[PDB]
RNA sequence: UGUAACUUA
């Protein structure tokens, strides 16, 4: 427009950056190789004291993002030096979060990375603010970006926030928080996973039937480098309430996941002889529990799924040393008992499926 | 017969 007639050194780069027309003008000027280095250097010096302002700006953030693909190391470094103590405010912000992710995505070196982490430390960001960011609509996308871009050696402030008091509940039982927590465990180190796994088990009753928390428990059941400890821990914490948990909407999926995990281990043998022997002892104990409460499980709206999972011969066909003996005496007993209970559930819409699972047991037995 | 969660002209 009338702007594109003035020399670049006479542009008020602040007023343009906060203006839609002006911001688009500067971006497409950075994309002009003749002007690129010059506008950048002319832009950088004038907007330098307004970095935080531009970052949180509806139009300014678009310039900052674009500017990240052109800055030098020293330039981007000095940018981060100016704004690192304000990362919480930035991450919370609708526009700031888009800027910080792009900054994190275009880091040049550890000096820049450590400055960002330094801002997330307790010196500038309290634990309750980190917890906030994890559960925040916008901030959680910054925590994720850290989780995917930076190395786990930098995850300190995140780990510290989760293991603090009962924050594991606040996070796991939250829509945004449960996601980030699963994103973390996917790249975390084993010792960091343990540190979190302790807090989860400690607050297990508050997570296992939670609408989101149950997904955290199930995610832990996929981490193979946990079976040596997690199988005994859970079952010892849930055995007495195993029937109750099987009849709940959310925790029943965990039970099914648990049972399936027990099968895939003992079937793989035919992990570790400590894990396996424990898996066998739990499974046998589980079948004992399901026989005692068979009357209730077969009729419950959620219990029946766990019962079917346990009765599905598709999961334990190779089980047909001495363990396999008293297994069949228990799982076989449970089959013939379920067979007697069939006409007492004819009013239910799932009697057909259960009757078929005792039919599949005969096809494999005889 | 039964659950997800993961964002600006």
């Amino acid at each position: 427009v009338e702007i594109s007639a003035l020399p670049l050194r006479d542009l008020d780069y602040i007023k343009l950056a906060t203006d839609q027309f002006g911001c688009r003008f500067l971006q497409k000027k950075l994309e002009t190789p003749s002007e690129s280095n010059m506008v950048r250097d002319l832009m950088y010096e004038q907007i330098k004291p307004f970095f935080l302002d531009l970052i949180l700006d509806p139009f300014g953030n678009y310039l900052v993002q674009k500017l990240c693909d052109y800055l030098t190391a020293e330039q981007k470094t000095l940018l981060i030096q100016t704004i690192y103590p304000n990362v919480f405010q930035i991450s919370i912000n609708q526009y700031g979060t888009r800027s910080l992710q792009k900054i994190i995505d275009t880091v040049d070196n550890e000096v820049q990375i450590d400055l960002i982490i330094k801002g997330f430390s307790q010196e500038f960001t309290s634990i309750e603010q980190v917890v906030t960011l994890i559960n925040d609509l916008n901030g959680n996308h910054v925590i994720q970006k850290c989780i995917f871009k930076f190395s786990p050696s930098k995850f300190g402030f995140i780990i510290d926030a989760i293991v603090e008091q009962n924050n594991i509940i606040t996070i796991s039982t939250h829509k945004h928080g449960c996601c980030v927590l699963q994103k973390l465990l996917s790249v975390c180190t084993l010792q960091q996973i343990f540190k979190i796994s302790v807090k989860i088990v400690q607050f297990l009753p508050g997570l296992i039937n939670d609408q989101f928390g149950n997904y955290i428990i199930q995610f832990l059941l996929d981490i193979k480098e946990l079976d040596f400890y997690l199988l005994a821990e859970l079952f010892n914490r849930l055995s007495n309430e195993l029937c109750q948990l099987s009849c709940l909407k959310f925790s029943s999926n965990v039970v099914e996941k648990f049972i399936k995990k027990l099968f895939r281990i003992i079937t793989g043998f035919i992990a570790s002889d400590d894990v396996i022997n424990a898996s066998m002892n739990i499974l046998l104990t589980t079948i004992d529990i399901f026989t005692v409460n068979l009357n209730v499980l077969i009729r419950d709206n959620f219990g029946n799924y766990a019962l079917q999972t346990l009765l599905d011969v598709k999961n334990y066909s190779p089980l047909l040393g001495n363990f396999c003996n008293d297994f069949s005496l228990k799982i076989g007993n449970l089959i013939v008992l379920t067979k007697e209970l069939l006409p007492s559930i004819k009013t239910t819409s799932y009697a057909k499926k259960i009757k078929l699972k005792v039919k599949a047991y005969a096809e494999a037995t005889g």
